[PDB]
């Protein structure tokens, strides 16, 4: 048992409301300026080019002016940024629905594919919305398949097996996201990001996810962008060998990180989702609705009441995580592969 499995096991048994977690990081508490508790590494603010996104650009995918933002990093992690929600209000409800009702859709590629047919799967969203509208409803259910979601992939397809991106595998990647993924990486200094791989994780409360370095892209000076949404999770930062031991922090809904630089190939793990502290409830930043009116082109759209009707009773008790990469350098193709 190493450091980083000593603090997986421990954050996975963790209390909440206890003194457990008390060395967890929390950036959302970070312009409080508390004193950081030993042990613990510093929070440092961030500076963000902010002229190099416009407010309308901003605007068009949900996202406060780069103005109003706060970033921070942690000393012991170049690269890393750490984002609290800077979504403008209502607007987390958008990219939610999209990650529950859109992306989930055939023609992308999602955890469902392998044993479940397109027609046994293609009725996953209405599916959820009758068990909402039922009298009859509760019988000891089996797992819906909005419950069944694992992972999403979109652009290039990761493949699971053979760990590696191909040309012979691709959906072109949604341009909402690709969009909102850009203005992030500008407002981070990374002009010129290609949306080109996403990968999206469904949590449960007891959904894990491993220790590991995300190395598959060719590009691995470019940054990973990872954005989260619902409850709460504890997040491990650990360093480029998977021994050392990783720093805990939370992700909450609509938290955004940015691995750039030395950060991009660290290992790091969720080894928890926390429920919300009152049981099965949304946080309060989901409880906020979109704008009546809408600007003028728009990437985020409306949500009808019984869209968010699912997403609400469905984010109750589960964590949203979309990340998204860029995986060729500029100039690189695949290789083509010889005879
Ligand atoms: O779930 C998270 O917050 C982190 N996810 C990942 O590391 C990943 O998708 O590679
Ligand atoms: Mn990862």
């Amino acid at each position: 048992e190493d450091a980083f499995r000593k603090l997986f096991r421990f954050y996975r048994q963790s209390r909440p409301g206890t003194a457990d977690l008390g060395a967890v990081i929390d950036f959302s508490e970070a312009h409080l300026a508390r004193s950081p508790k030993p042990g613990v590494p510093q929070v440092v603010r961030f500076p963000l080019n902010v002229s190099s996104v416009t407010e309308r650009d901003a605007e068009r995918v949900g996202l406060e002016p780069v103005s109003k933002w706060r970033a921070y990093g942690l000393e012991g992690y170049p690269g890393f940024i750490f984002i609290p929600n800077p979504f403008l209000p209502g607007c987390q409800r958008h990219w939610v629905k999209q990650c529950l009702k859109l992306y989930s859709q055939k023609p992308n590629v999602c955890n469902l594919d392998k044993h479940m047919t397109k027609e046994e799967t293609q009725g996953l969203w209405e599916q959820s919305k009758e068990v909402l509208r039922s009298k009859e409803v509760t019988k000891r259910r089996p797992r819906s398949l909005l419950e069944r979601l694992r992972w999403v992939t979109l652009g290039y397809h990761y493949n699971w097996d053979s760990k590696k991106y191909s040309a012979d595998h691709y959906t072109p990647f949604p341009s909402d996201l690709a969009f909102l993924s850009e203005q992030v990486a500008t407002a981070c200094g990374f002009q010129g990001f290609q949306a080109e791989a996403g990968i999206l994780n469904y949590y449960r409360l007891d959904s894990t996810l491993g220790i590991h370095v995300d190395r598959s892209e060719l590009d691995h000076s470019k940054p990973l962008l990872s954005f989260s949404f619902g409850q709460s999770a504890i997040f491990l930062l650990g360093g480029l060998k998977r021994d050392e031991a990783p720093t805990a922090m939370f992700m909450h809904s609509g938290d955004i990180m940015v691995m750039s630089g030395f950060s991009r190939l660290l290992n790091h793990a969720v080894p928890r989702v926390l429920p919300h502290p009152d049981g099965e409830c949304l946080p309060h930043c989901l409880e906020t609705p979109l704008p009546a009116v809408l600007p003028s082109n728009s990437l985020v759209e409306p949500c009808s009441v019984e869209d968010w009707q699912v997403c609400a009773t469905y984010l109750r008790t589960a964590r949203v995580n979309m990340t998204v990469r860029q995986v060729l350098a500029t100039g690189q193709d695949f290789p083509l592969e010889p005879v």
